C-alpha cells in the first residue's frame, strides 16, 4: 500500500547516504551529505557493511522532510528495503533473519514519509554526492 516514486522528486532534498564497516574490529562509520549543504557522520560498534548502510539511510529519513531523495551505492540496502515495501503481507512470504531490527526501524520511518525516491548507483569516484559521503565514511574504516 505505499509504494516509492519512479523517478526523483523534483525540488527535494537529495541525501547522499553511505556506510563503512571493517570485518576485523567491527568498527564502522554511517553518515550522509546533501545538495543543500548539510552532512552528518556517526560512529558505531559491532556492525558490519550491511547494517552500516541500512544505518545511514536511516538518519537520511531520519532527519528528511515529508519528501526526500535518498542515493545509496547498496543494492542490498535497497533490495531488501524494496523486498519489504512490495511483499506488503503475503502468507508466502518468509522475513529475512538478518538485521531484522535495523530493516523494521526503517520501515517505520519510511511509512510516515509522504513520498521517498531510493536509487542504487554503483561506487565511483569524482566529486560528486556518493564520493564525498564514501571517504567521510571510510575515514579509519578502510583504505580507499
Ligand atoms: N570509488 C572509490 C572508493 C571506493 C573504492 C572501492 C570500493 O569498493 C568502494 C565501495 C564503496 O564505497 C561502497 O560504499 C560500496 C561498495 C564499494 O565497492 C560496494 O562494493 C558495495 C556497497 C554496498 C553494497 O550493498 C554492496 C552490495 O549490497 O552487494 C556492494 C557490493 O560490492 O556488492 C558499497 O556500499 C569505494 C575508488 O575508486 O577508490
Ligand atoms: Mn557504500
Ligand atoms: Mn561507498
Ligand atoms: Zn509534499
Ligand atoms: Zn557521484
Amino acid at each position: 500500500m505505499y509504494q516509492l516514486e519512479k523517478e526523483p522528486i523534483v525540488g527535494a532534498e537529495t541525501f547522499y547516504v553511505d556506510g563503512a564497516a571493517n570485518r576485523e574490529t567491527k568498527l564502522g562509520k554511517a553518515g550522509y551529505v546533501t545538495n543543500r549543504g548539510r552532512q552528518k557522520v556517526v560512529t558505531l560498534t559491532d556492525t558490519t557493511n550491511q547494517k552500516t548502510e541500512l544505518q545511514a539511510i536511516y538518519l537520511a529519513l531520519q532527519d528528511s522532510g515529508l519528501e526526500v531523495n535518498i542515493v545509496t551505492d547498496s543494492q542490498y540496502a535497497l533490495g531488501i528495503i524494496t523486498q519489504w515495501i512490495h511483499n506488503w503481507k503475503k502468507r508466502g512470504w518468509k522475513t529475512p533473519v538478518k538485521n531484522v531490527d535495523l530493516v523494521n526501524q526503517i520501515i517505520e520511518q519510511l511509512i510516515k514519509k509522504e513520498k521517498v525516491y531510493l536509487a542504487w548507483v554503483p561506487a565511483h569516484k569524482g566529486i560528486g554526492g556518493n564520493e564525498q559521503v564514501d571517504k567521510l565514511v571510510s575515514a579509519g574504516i578502510r583504505k580507499v
